[PDB]
């Protein structure tokens, strides 16, 4: 079986009540202490509003969880409480519920987000280095708490470009890492699913989040988001294989003793690894550097054991000056 290279035993050492979200008894707050002000988003499982504290009027975010199973409600709540206060994690402020319908609501800090479709074309070489570093600080922290995010994507990375604050949000797909556990591969979003999700490798770890970050980083520096534009889960692996090459995919399949479907094998075919320099053009050359390619190259690997950890990534030469500006304080 496969185990994480780092933070392998966190949930083994911690007391059971840290990761046993099934047995969590929520201590709810007064639900009438908040009221919606304007609907701000939606989803398959919730409907998030810009709320407002009834007293302070101070704004917030009210994520009203739809009829989901109580086991998944407790999981997201327990993860948000374990990660509260960590660097660049969205701050859970309160947890309330109706008392009549038992419908729960998660109260978050408000973030003056700029949607990635609007913000990303205006990001510079320095902006990308800074924001990816802030996102790496969030991933390293949650990995150090024995938790995988499993839904890293631009829609879940809130950026207030005026204050240059970043917040990793949406933890409804997050899970505790237990060594040797077989997880559901129906996680994350199509364009950011790691190869392990597309080949049914169920004993994945924190490195799944590093692949998703790699897809984001590729789409940013090449100004081609989504970078792997697959039309379904099978075509997603095909889009990956024509970039990374099939010969390293075959080695990946042989190592973990996996096998592709007869149908999927016909679509993947045989392909040479494409050099990252082939994706440079006049519109994105100002964002692409040799350090950027080396850092990207060490994230997008079939074998999840060869991907950089978050801490290994923060130490890459691509982030040298960002660390210089950070240590100066
Ligand atoms: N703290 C926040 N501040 C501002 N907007 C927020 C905040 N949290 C969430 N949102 C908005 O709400 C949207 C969806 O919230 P989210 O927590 O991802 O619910 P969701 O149902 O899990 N979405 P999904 O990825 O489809 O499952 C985001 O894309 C933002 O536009
Ligand atoms: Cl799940
Ligand atoms: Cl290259
Ligand atoms: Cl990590
Ligand atoms: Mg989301």
């Amino acid at each position: 079986m496969s185990k994480a290279r780092v933070y392998t035993e966190v949930n083994v050492i911690r007391p059971k009540d840290y990761w046993d979200y099934e047995s969590l008894i929520v201590q709810w707050g007064e639900q009438d202490d908040y009221e919606v002000v304007r609907k701000v988003g939606r989803g398959k499982y919730s409907e998030v509003f810009e709320g407002i504290n009834v007293n302070s009027k101070e704004k917030c975010i009210i994520k009203i969880l739809k009829p989901v199973k109580k086991k998944k409600i407790r999981r997201e709540i327990k993860i948000l409480q374990n990660l509260c206060g960590g660097p660049n994690i969205v701050k859970l402020l309160d947890v309330v519920r109706d008392q009549h319908s038992k419908t729960p609501s998660l109260i978050f800090e408000y973030v003056n987000s700029t949607d990635f479709k609007v913000l990303y074309p205006t990001l510079t070489d320095y902006d990308i280095r800074y924001y990816i570093y802030e996102l790496l600080k969030a991933l390293d922290f949650c990995h150090s708490q024995g938790i995988m995010h499993r839904d890293v994507k631009p829609h879940n990375v809130m950026i207030d470009h005026e204050l240059r604050k970043l917040r990793l949000i949406d933890w409804g797909l997050a899970e505790f890492y237990h060594p040797g556990k077989e997880y559901n591969v129906r996680v994350a979003s199509r364009y950011f699913k790691g190869p392990e999700l597309l080949v049914d490798l169920q004993d994945y770890d924190y490195s799944l989040d590093m692949w998703s970050l790699g897809c984001m980083f590729a789409g940013m520096i090449f100004r081609k988001e989504p970078f792997f534009y697959g039309h379904d889960n099978q075509d997603q692996l095909v889009k990956i294989a024509k970039v990374l090459g099939t010969d390293e995919l075959n080695a990946y399949l042989n190592k973990y003793q996996l096998e592709l479907d007869p149908q999927l094998e016909a679509l993947v075919g045989r392909h040479s690894r494409k050099p990252w320099s082939k994706f440079i053009n006049a519109d994105n050359q100002h964002l692409v550097s040799p350090e950027a390619i080396d850092f990207l190259d060490k994230l997008l690997r079939y074998d999840h054991q060869d991907r950089l950890t978050a801490k290994e990534a923060m130490a890459h030469a691509y982030f040298a000056q960002v660390r210089a500006a950070e240590t100066s304080r």
